[PDB]
């Protein structure tokens, strides 16, 4: 099990997505705000949070300044960009991975595995 935050702009756009994630048997939460994610996010504490790069994004932005405040934590999470990579070196050094086009949902599946979590 494992739960999955992201953050996107259009309900066509981010059913796409979902529907990748969600036929990987992982469920995603669609959140057009980053507020409203830290809300749920607090209480869902995810182990993986994707964030979407493209202009008409920005809420995002609100995301990173949290972690940015509670950067270190135990357990650290995992943040994907998708579409294109951040230009700045900071959003970049704080990405766990960058996604565009990459071969099957399997490469993603892969990166929340890499966790290792042990119960």
């Amino acid at each position: 099990a494992g739960h999955i935050l992201l953050l996107e702009e259009e309900d066509e756009a981010a059913t796409v997505v979902c529907e990748m994630l969600t036929a990987a048997g992982f469920k995603v939460i669609w959140l057009v705000d980053g507020s409203t994610a830290l809300d749920q996010l607090d209480l869902l504490q995810p182990i993986v949070i994707l964030m979407a790069w493209p202009p008409p994004d920005q809420s995002c932005l609100l995301l990173l300044q949290h972690l940015r405040e509670h950067q270190a934590d135990p357990h650290p999470p995992l943040v994907l960009f998708l579409g294109e990579p951040p230009v700045d070196p900071l959003l970049t050094a704080q990405a766990s991975a960058i996604l565009s086009k990459p071969l099957d949902p399997q490469l993603l599946l892969t990166t929340l595995q890499g966790l290792c979590p042990p119960n």
